[PDB]
């Protein structure tokens, strides 16, 4: 779970992001 300041990237925002964005919010939902 990447977060910059308050805003944390959701875990669950990989199915609303294209597969290169994925890639990181992969590592957002395991962090």
């Amino acid at each position: 779970g990447f977060c910059w300041g308050d805003l944390c990237v959701p875990y669950g925002t990989c199915s609303q992001l294209p597969p290169w964005l994925q890639d990181m919010c992969a590592a957002a939902s395991f962090d």
